[PDB]
C-alpha cells in the first residue's frame, strides 16, 4: 500500500527534466506514472523542481483547498510544471493528452508528520 505521500510523489513530481519539450510528454508521463492503467487519469499535472522545493510549499502561503479544507498552501513562487488533459476524443485504453508546459504557482493539500504534499490541488 502506497502513503498519501508516495502517491502525490508518483503522480506530480518530474525532477528528471526542466521542462516538457515536446507535446508528447503527457502521453509519455502519464503511462509510466501508470496513471492509465485502469482509466485515463482525465487532468494531472507533473512540477520540475526538486522534491525538497515541492515539499517546502508545506511551510509557505496558507490557502484554503478547493474542497473547503484548509490544509492547503500555495508556494510563493512560480515553479516549472507540465499540466496534463485528457484529449475529448481519448478513450481508454488508448489514453491521448494534451501537453501544457508553463511556469506558475502550486497549491498542494499537506498532511502528517512530516508534514508533507499528499494532494495537487491547482496552480495559479
Ligand atoms: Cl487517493
Amino acid at each position: 500500500k502506497e502513503t498519501a505521500a508516495a502517491k502525490f510523489e508518483r503522480q506530480h513530481m518530474d525532477s528528471s527534466t526542466s521542462a516538457a519539450s515536446s507535446s508528447n510528454y503527457c502521453n509519455q508521463m502519464m503511462k509510466s506514472r501508470n496513471l492509465t492503467k485502469d482509466r485515463c487519469k482525465p487532468v494531472n499535472t507533473f512540477v520540475h523542481e526538486s522534491l525538497a522545493d515541492v515539499q517546502a510549499v508545506c511551510s509557505q502561503k496558507n490557502v484554503a483547498c478547493k474542497n473547503g479544507q484548509t490544509n492547503c498552501y500555495q508556494s510563493y513562487s512560480t515553479m516549472s510544471i507540465t499540466d496534463c488533459r485528457e484529449t475529448g476524443s481519448s478513450k481508454y485504453p488508448n489514453c491521448a493528452y494534451k501537453t501544457t508546459q508553463a511556469n506558475k504557482h502550486i497549491i498542494v493539500a499537506c498532511e502528517g508528520n512530516p508534514y508533507v504534499p499528499v494532494h495537487f490541488d491547482a496552480s495559479v
